[PDB]
């Protein structure tokens, strides 16, 4: 019982994209069993962001998947320690960007701090220009490498009736001994990410929903 | 109609992947609505193979694939005239293979022509030392730019208890006036490919049923 | 006296670039000890292309490099039995071109056999709507791998006042047995490739310097 | 002249390598207008470093760079505001090194700010094995993008007789306005690199060389 039907969220993200720094804070709320939950966030230094929020909402809490299949959950497995995550996103006209994250649990509270490093997003492109219109719904591979949890995901990006795609490549660790848990095997997160409000490129409402399953297609002989 | 409930496929396949030529020839049949298929592979030149014939197999049929929700079928639509591909799949240990591929229809015959490039697969890793143990299922990102229909794809390459990753992207022309088809919307194809026989790196059996679908998760407003 | 003062080149080449089929035919001379050399290019089919002909430069010979400071010719010690090479060309805007060459002897005629396959080039980029204007001067990065030459490379395509960046992955393979080569160890090919001359996206002359060699920078001690 | 021909400069750096947290300081020294420069960097947070220093030695000074052939110097020209620097390093063996910089001036001493964040590199690898044995010299792609300096470099991590390839992506940013400076064309740095001494993994000395040039070779007409 160290994770409730109901957690509630705190989060520091800190960051410099193309030049720019800025941090934020977040506070949310969600059901870790059900994977859903909710965060507002207020940007609290280099507010108005000079980009589109869009690259920071993934950066924005893997202890909210429903595990289906008996699937070994490696995020609540690792409370009370907790784990991180590092990840580094390419887009396609260019812009990477790389963050780590910690997290922590403090009796019903989750805490998050990120760090967030931007570089060579295009001038021109949606981006840096504020243009995008939210995630598509994506799909996670997940896969273990030595106790390491390791991340696959294409994600596609709204920019009218186009999609901007981006790469991730991610790595979870767990600050609990490896030895102590059960490590999944390969398997899959569907992840929904929706931006719900945002304001003057200072505060953003997201709700994000995930689910841990393998493949609906059967094998065959 | 145009496309029965059975169908035969004949494949022509020629290419290079680090310096060995080989050609292949496939002879197969599927239920396109069904989106199931299998396909038996002679390789009639450079045999035996001298590297995974798993880095092949997705090289071998996008009319197969059960389209679900009234996505439209760019595939299906595409007859009589039919459809090219060209995919470019880069492997995390360096290996790139680039492959073009043209689709006609005569009867009800599928003819697949194949060209595969293959560059730079390390000589000590598991695609030229021919230790794979084929793929795991997969979900392909499939979404419209101008009358063109863009995948994008990670699979995961079995290597024993580990997973070599590599990453495609796939654009699909209809050889059909644009003017002629109704495009779908950005959606997602599962697809399970499976290597029922193996022998010589000679002979080969692939299966591999496909579903075209929205995400499972509900969207809130 | 295998490799004359004066070699004579011919050029066949094949490929699909966005799914347009072409051909053309290279005819050619050059000094290889003096690392430099020519060639007019026929577009024999597919003419006229309908994307910049600089992506089809870089794969129409290596056999003409002015190597310095004793650095050992992995080109020229392959011959009589010759070399080949595979390259993948991936630029910053989601073109990727990949190529297998046959260079052959026979006298003092070098045979050129190269096929090429095109991806994902932009409908709306610089090569598809053919508004390139040549390459920069680059240097190569040439290293040993087991009997196997690698080359990496920075290319910067000319766009007005714009650079569209790509990133050259290339594996040269000697026909020659490996004990019968001195393989160099780490260095620099500085190559400038221009484009003396284009008629009609039909007709083109090329011509190319290559000079080998360490950085001109002094190693401290 | 803010610049002289021996300034002096002191570094601070922070990261996280695959969840490594470590801090350095750096003392150095140069002639900006020669090109030359030293440092001596100490571990002073998180030693024993548990990877090669090696991947950190390149966030380590643009000022340093003799300009031939009339370059314009983006970065001499930045002072008395002086630069920020962000790169992303690619390793071909997985590895990701993000990093942000801030250039300062403070009378005769230049003021680094580093920010570090690695991902993904293979735990089997060279890197997180601490095998690595320095870099080869490098000739980094030069090009202004509307008054941002572009940077590209393949760089190449000696491991015994083998090479290790990455691929730089920089774009160098003024804290001068745009519109004071002479924005240089495209052109090449030369850069050599030398670990002169190591201790303890602890402890560490560069020097660095670095010559701004066009192509050594000629233009045909």
């Amino acid at each position: 019982g160290l994770l409730k039907e109901s957690m509630r969220i705190k989060m520091y993200m800190e960051g410099t994209v193309n030049g720019h720094y800025f941090k934020c804070e977040g506070e949310g709320d969600g059901n870790p069993f059900a994977g859903t939950q909710s965060m507002r966030i207020h940007v609290t230094e280099g507010a108005p962001l000079p980009f589109a929020f869009d690259i920071l909402a993934p950066c924005c809490s893997r202890t909210f998947v429903h595990h289906t299949a008996e699937i070994p959950d490696f995020f609540k497995q690792s409370f009370p320690e907790g784990f991180t995550w590092e990840r580094t996103t390419t887009y396609e006209d260019g812009g990477i960007l790389t963050a780590h994250q910690d997290t922590s649990l403090e009796g019903n509270c989750l805490i998050y701090k990120v760090k967030v490093l931007g570089t060579n997003f295009p001038a021109d492109g949606p981006v840096m220009k504020n243009k995008s219109g939210g995630w598509e719904p994506s799909t996670e591979v997940v896969y273990p490498e030595n106790g390491v949890l390791c991340g696959r995901n294409v994600m596609a990006l709204k920019v009218g009736d186009r999609r901007l795609i981006c790469h991730h490549y991610t790595s979870y660790r767990s600050k609990k001994a490896v030895r102590a848990l059960t490590m999944p095997g390969f398997h899959f997160t569907d992840i929904r990410l929706q931006m719900l409000r945002k304001e003057k490129d200072e505060y953003f409402e997201l709700y994000e929903a995930s689910v841990a399953r393998y493949s609906d297609l059967p094998e065959k002989a």
